[PDB]
């Protein structure tokens, strides 16, 4: 019964979880491999099932780790079936978020084939209100794409959300959470629809068009409150609902920003190859670790 933890070589370096989760799983007994999704050398037919860890380059070829994940689906089994794989790694989750009441970032969707300026200018249109709008790709991580704008820079922007359409990904528009300048966001670990633990990430996009990566330093342990948790716990229950998963996400982390009225909102969510933040929590490794004992049973 090994267990493939996936990552690549570009983005193990930075995938904090990967030490201590390593020591859990020697814990709850299982053998666990580190692999590379881009090594041709491993054969998926070997282990009893598959995680994704951080194979983080994902980002910039979507479409080859989907394959990736599909063909691995055909030769053993993982942990995060398919349809959740690619449900999860795309933002447009926030729409399906948001139908079953769990409070989400204002989130508009420009898909390929649109026209990027228009696109751009009826969102300011609908939202006069907003100072300042975010845009990114619905397929990416670690701030890859993700860009700050001035109401006024509409045409540029356009620009930045045409070179998206033209890699083929859908593009998310976003109004700028202001509370996010000071507060950060708050980014909650669950496993098997039970809170772990929490984090404080500092903001990301500066003022100044500066674009930060969540680094350690941008990270501190976080007690996540009640409501936090409670809206977190919504979002997870929204996906297991939605997708018809019989079994609880096995793990999960949900960021939550501060909207004008005080109350939480989404802002994105992993289920798929998240980050945990394992190291900022005391027994964090180890609830992930049981979790996954009793997936293989
Ligand atoms: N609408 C927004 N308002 C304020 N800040 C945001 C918003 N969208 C993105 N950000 C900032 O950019 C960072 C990355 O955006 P995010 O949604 O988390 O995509 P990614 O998957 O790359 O982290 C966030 O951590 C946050 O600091
Ligand atoms: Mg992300
Ligand atoms: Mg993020």
């Amino acid at each position: 019964g090994i267990l493939a933890l996936v990552t690549d070589a570009v983005s193990l370096p930075i995938d904090y979880d990967m030490p201590p989760l390593l020591e859990a799983c020697r814990t709850v007994g299982i053998t666990a491999e580190v692999c590379d999704w881009e090594d041709g050398t491993v054969d998926w037919s070997r282990f009893e099932a598959v995680v994704f860890r951080s194979p983080w380059t994902w980002a910039e070829r979507q479409a080859e780790f989907l394959a990736f994940c599909e063909r691995v689906s055909h030769v053993t089994r993982l942990i995060t079936p398919m349809p959740l794989v690619r449900w999860a790694l795309d933002k447009r989750y926030l729409a399906d978020l948001a139908a079953h009441g769990v409070p989400v970032i204002p989130t508009t969707v420009v898909a390929p084939g649109s026209d990027a300026l228009a696109a751009v200018r009826d969102f300011l249109a609908a939202r006069p209100e907003a100072r300042e709008f975010v845009v990114k790709p619905t397929d990416g991580c670690y701030s890859k794409d993700v860009q700050r704008y001035q109401r006024s820079l509409a045409e540029p922007a356009s620009r930045h959300v045409a070179r998206l359409l033209a890699n083929g990904s859908h593009v998310i528009l976003q109004p700028y959470v202001e509370s996010v300048d000071r507060h950060g966001e708050t980014d909650l670990t669950f496993f098997d629809g039970v809170y772990s633990h929490a984090i404080h990430k500092g903001a990301m996009l500066m003022p100044d068009g500066t674009v930060h990566v969540p680094t350690l330093d941008f990270r501190q342990a976080r007690d996540a409150d009640e409501d936090q948790r409670a809206v977190a716990a919504a979002a997870l229950a929204a996906s297991v609902a939605h997708l018809g998963l019989d079994l609880p996400l096995v793990c999960g982390r949900v960021d939550l920003v501060r909207g004008a009225d005080g109350s939480p909102m989404v802002l994105e969510m992993e289920l798929c190859e998240p980050s945990l933040n394992l190291t900022f929590s005391e027994d964090g490794a180890l609830r992930f670790a049981q979790a996954l004992a009793e997936r293989l049973k």
